[PDB]
């Protein structure tokens, strides 16, 4: 049964909620971005209209093969009355096709849900700053200060950096990125652009990436491995064992391995800045852990949702123990008091 935090209250809306069945009184499920936690229960079997961004529609449609009639993408910054309800869809600055949803509710409420997102300065000039929201359904993933972790900008950087070094003292250097969903693409697109390589990957990761309409795709990204030093790898093969084996395939064009495991926050963050980061090497294979995150940090959270003044909010993660809700409720008080709303 569908958990209250996923309801719309005074509409037939739900947001991620397709693992549940038929939810009683929905009459359109939204889906703010195409990661499995959120999409969990959709197929080709599904008969409900879904609303959602055009990249998640073409993602939807390809991937999960749901039929076209059930679909429904909505332009970004555009009023769209749905069964009756005046809604928004704003970028949310997460991974590609991912929105947060503006509700003006009949009564005169107005809802803001951020799906997944990381908060940015940028969206206190968007659609939000002309008007007063009431509740906020929000993405607490980090919602404690030792989360912190550097910009994407200053992450790319160092990738870039260090896989340039290393290709340029030794041209046979094949580097290789984990992945396991849609996301965090500029970290293999970056490197390949200063390699001057196009990124080589399967056929059934090829076909999500030429969903997400990225400029000049088909440019960067290819299916011939034998063409591209840079390599995309399933996420539980970046370890020692699962890059000697793929380094055997390559046919003697290459005698090391670079490879880049695009993590969240780990507790190593606690104690080395970015610059300072190191890999774990054996042999002529070496692995960096990177730091690059696509939702807030605890100071982006904090920052935003005082700037936006919502009356209530309702956390969306961590809400399974009595020990992560009690301590986020503390920090939305901290942050009242501190602001004065
Ligand atoms: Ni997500």
């Amino acid at each position: 049964t569908c958990p209250f935090y996923k309801k719309i209250p005074g509409t037939g809306f739900t947001v991620d909620a397709f693992q549940y069945g038929v939810v009683e009184g929905c009459t359109a499920y939204f889906l703010t971005h195409f990661h499995s936690d959120h999409y969990a229960g959709l197929s080709k079997h599904f008969t409900f209209p879904v609303y959602c961004s055009e990249i998640t529609g073409n993602l939807l449609k390809n991937k999960l093969h749901v039929q076209e009639q059930y679909i429904h993408p909505l332009p970004l910054d555009t009023e769209c009355i749905v069964n009756g309800v005046k809604v928004v869809l704003l970028d949310a600055n997460h991974c590609p096709g991912a929105v947060m949803i503006l509700f003006y509710l009949p009564n005169g409420t107005v809802i803001l849900h951020t799906g997944d997102f990381r908060a940015d300065p940028s969206m206190e000039r968007s659609l939000l700053a002309d008007q007063k929201v009431h509740m906020l359904y929000l993405d607490t993933t980090y919602c404690s200060p030792e989360y912190t972790f550097p910009s994407q900008q200053e992450v790319i950087r160092f990738a870039i950096n260090t896989a340039f070094e290393a290709v340029t003292l030794n041209p046979h250097a094949l580097v290789v990125c984990g992945t396991y969903s849609i996301g965090k693409e500029k970290v293999f697109l970056a490197i390949a652009d200063v390699l001057g390589s196009k990124v080589g990957m399967s056929q059934e990761k090829y076909k999500t990436l030429q969903c997400l309409n990225i400029p000049e795709i088909n440019s960067l990204i290819t299916t011939d491995m034998c063409s591209s030093l840079v390599h995309l790898l399933p996420m539980m093969q970046i370890n020692f064992k699962g890059l000697q084996s793929h380094l055997k395939k390559c046919g003697g064009k290459y005698n090391q391995i670079l490879a880049f495991r695009p993590t969240g926050w780990t507790h190593s963050n606690k104690f080395t800045r970015i610059a300072d980061v190191i890999p774990q090497t054996k042999g002529n294979i070496s692995i960096y852990g990177i730091p690059y995150s696509e939702h807030s940090s605890y100071l982006e959270m904090k920052r935003f949702v005082q700037w936006l003044k919502p009356q209530k909010i309702i956390p969306t993660v961590n809400v399974g123990t009595w020990k992560s809700r009690s301590t986020m409720e503390k920090y939305f008080r901290e942050w009242k008091l501190e602001a004065g709303y």
